[PDB]
């Protein structure tokens, strides 16, 4: 029994048979799936790329139960997980160039497949988890952690520089942990989440309600090298745009709004604006290595029965 | 010596005789032979910016002969063919300066803006040694146009053998085509004037497309499958959305300065992982562009004018019929 | 069932014999027209490398028409004009594999060494490690790119050189490809080949500077004209050309080495560490190969080869150890 | 102020003469700085022997690792104030015109003037644009070992093309070794120490070295190929043929070998294993001003702290002999 979406904007229905795996495929008993905004947003079905009934979740981890034909590397019982990436075309320039996250023919778990008691995934797109970190602990890495690490690595930032993380959400606190493990200096925007970040290794904290972030960073850091925007809102977007020094990189981690962007201030200051959706297998494995090295989350455990309500809570903003 | 100056903003420049000052330590006085015209010049004359400049001698695109050297000058001799770029001087202390990114120096002094024809003074370490075989009018438009284009191409993270679009073949457009072809790339032209399109095809453009006749985004997505880089010379909302759409997943938009806040759908960018970025290049950039011009791989097409008809030229710029260079000879 | 030449024993002639043409799941067998001749091929016959093959077919440079598809192959169609590179297959699991650096996979299978080569008219290869050739360039024309061309393109890409800089090529067949490739990449190039017949050919290919190491000194010349080069792609790796290449590079420049001689070469870190010289690789990845293929199909790269028959293969190897060979050779299947 | 007694090289392979010398007056764009503590490098000794083809012109006062107070400013000096805590690096001056200079690669300027070689190093004169602003909370003796050792280390690490979270070997734990460990751990890497001295190895393990290995007791290459599967980078401080072969072997396919020392040997290179494995071998002597300032930021961040012994100028000459004996831990000359 699993939760499935029959129709969009309609509550998920709770028994389906666990299908047999074909050649080069894997059936994995789910131990803990993670909740993403991608999940809710797929559930509403309001996206240009729309997902027949299917099962959400791209953040599932567990034990290997069934292997397909031709499986030689993954053994039955390995602690592994299934990321947003289900499968790529392996033929496009992105795929063949270690940029498979941009494959046009990518199949995404929970969208183009039945995402995360047993889930089927291709053996070459599953992540080997560390042998000493609980499955609930590795859960946010399948989407949040790896996207953060991909953005941070895409912020063209050398160790020992300054980076802003706008909005300390789940992605926020993972981003702080990772940047500190990457050997950078960090700054962010709830005063309690600020305090949590300061305890996490944030060298600077600033509430945008109390004071102005741009002037502060311009009088203390002289502009930051990178800005990782977890919570993309117009206010935090202008703030990010301003908080960066000349030539710095603003990384974006997906509301449907068209945001005004000054073509003057950027060209003058040479600010580069990147966007990062999810990391690759390599990124995923490194993020897992950083988690297993104990350098990196705080999540709340819930039951399948409470899945629908959680989505409602997500719409209310109480999370 | 008589020179044109801005007495007041939005007011025609007065041609008034001005004294040629004496160069101090580390300064050089240079006979101007030909200055080049940028939209930066007109826009500085109107002074319509939070960073406003009076009275100031315009032009950041002047070239000529070394006449007077300062005290302590050892490398540049009296009589060298040199030019003076948009960069007049930097602070040499900020991390941009010390990191070979001096074009981003907070305390940069800009020629024709923060400083002042016939004879101009410049700091000896911010002047570009031009090639000894290319005419002064020919190398003149590179000081801003050429080097900014070359810095944008270098800023597009594009390896040789890939595809790049040039939205609007202006002066900067044809300079960009020449430079990208000398860089060993594949190019496309979105200029809306079929005659400029034909000129680009004659320059080495593998693809040409008028945005009025057909849609560029679908065309490039059905032929090239999206381009790796997009260098926007003429930044307009129409050319901006088409530029955004012309890029393949993971590509870079290079922008070369309208006062509008442009809407951008951040969903399509983050989803496709598109990167959006070069006002002027550094000394290195300038020298490299000059080497490419002296190798005859980049030849510009300019219109020569007299100093007296400057205001008329600005009027033409505002009128939109317009690269132009003034010839002292 | 046809006739093919194979290695029975090392330093012993490849004998021809009819072999059964074996098409596994997710594998592809293609009738080959391109035979590949490389130095790497010959030394597998000598087997002098510590990593030696288990007998029995050489050649990692075969191209032709797709004949047989495996089970589950959906991208490659029967009749596609394709080729098979030095890379037969990787483990697809190591960090090199997972990071688009599959040329460094520990568990790589190489064609002509760990598997059967393109010496037979028909060879089997994994569908995800074959190169789709251009639709307008002859099989004989694209054939030497499968190893020479792509190693060159990977070396140039590994010389950390921005277009409009200077690069030296120390110019055989591999060298002669390298010149074309660098000019199409938009660089300024120089030739340290010591043969004026090859030197003039390089000047005809687009080499801006040429210098014979017997007549004059290259290091002093380049330090008095270019002031040292940014990169040096060494095709023919010999101690003399090694010292020369090292000296010809400017401060901070990159030394590219392509050959594989069995010598331990003296190199003083005084010269390198003082000048900050970086010394770097051969055989590119799938992306690299495809790039070289695009460069050839754009007509910017055109090899010069001599066509031979399969039967004379040992003769060719013999001539190769004799040193009278200069310029790549592709045996025909017409 | 006044004028003061200083140690100088009269002739090569001959002990330094301690004799009173003038404090020269700084011209336009020049600076006179009170010396508070200089650091001792192998570059100094090797310049004293003068055994390099690039030989200096005697007399010349060695030491490229001096820090202290700004005393006199030149004409046109506007950024550095009289009394700033600054230091003078191996780099005295560049030509500011060559492509290396113009491109923020001034460390390779053909016309570079080096302190302690082409110029001298109680008071030293230096160019105002090639001096390092020290952190405002670190003693002079503490920042002294960074001027050549630390910044060359940080430049080598930056020259090892290593992303954070990878593995790097440090061959030989000298002064530069322990500085390298400190920097790599502050850079967020995983480290290994092939120091053969088990006690300095233990110090490295105390510094944050995840792995330690004595090459006398065990084989390093086999160990790293069975534990890490080869390291991404190898920073060689103490360059000897044995540790050179070891470094070459310790790296995984495609890794980068960084070299710090400068022995006069011509070293064999088996380019077959390198070409096979695609190994890159880069040489790196010193960082630039940017590098230097960053290393100082890391020291002022309290993330880097060297261990040095303070000695007197009178026994500096003796120290040279101690180094030739190999009984030498970084050494700093105090002037309290
Ligand atoms: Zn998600
Ligand atoms: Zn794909
Ligand atoms: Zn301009
Ligand atoms: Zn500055
Ligand atoms: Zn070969
Ligand atoms: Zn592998
Ligand atoms: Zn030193
Ligand atoms: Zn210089």
């Amino acid at each position: 029994k699993s939760a499935v979406v029959r129709t969009f904007r309609e509550p998920l229905v709770i028994e389906v048979p666990v299908p047999r795996p074909g050649p080069g495929e894997i059936l994995v008993k789910v131990a803990a799936s993670g909740v993403c905004h991608t999940d809710l947003h797929a559930a509403r079905g309001d996206w240009p790329v729309k997902p027949p009934p299917f099962i959400p979740g791209h953040e599932g981890v567990g034990h290997v139960v069934a292997v397909g034909r031709g499986v030689q590397h993954v053994k039955e019982g390995d602690r592994v997980g299934v990321p947003w990436l289900y499968s790529t075309c392996g033929h496009c320039e992105h795929c063949l160039g270690g940029w498979e996250t941009l494959c046009e023919s990518q199949q995404n778990t929970g969208y183009s497949v039945n995402g995360g008691e047993y889930t089927l995934a291709q053996a070459d797109y599953v992540g080997k988890l560390p042998d000493n970190v609980g499955f609930v602990e590795i859960a946010p890495v399948l989407c949040a952690g790896v996207t953060v690490y991909k953005g941070l690595k895409m912020t063209d930032t050398r160790p020992g520089q300054w980076v802003v993380i706008s909005g300390i959400g789940g992605l926020g606190h993972m981003a702080v942990q990772y940047a500190r493990a990457m050997g950078l200096n960090v700054a962010a925007v709830d005063d309690a989440k600020l305090a949590l970040a300061e305890r996490l290794g944030a060298t600077i904290t600033v509430n945008a309600m109390q004071t102005d972030p741009a002037r502060y960073l311009k009088q203390t850091i002289g502009g930051a090298h990178g800005a990782l925007v977890t919570a993309v809102s117009p206010k935090a977007f202008e703030q990010a745009l301003g908080m960066i020094r000349r030539g710095g990189t603003v990384a974006l981690n997906l509301p449907p709004g068209d945001f005004p962007l000054p073509i003057f201030d950027m060209v003058l200051n040479g600010i580069t604006v990147r966007g990062s959706i999810v990391g690759t297998r390599l990124d995923l494995q490194e993020a897992l290595d950083f988690a297993g090295e104990g350098k990196v989350a705080t999540v709340k455990t819930e039951k399948l029965e409470n899945i629908n309500t959680v989505f409602d809570q997500m719409t209310q903003g109480h999370i």
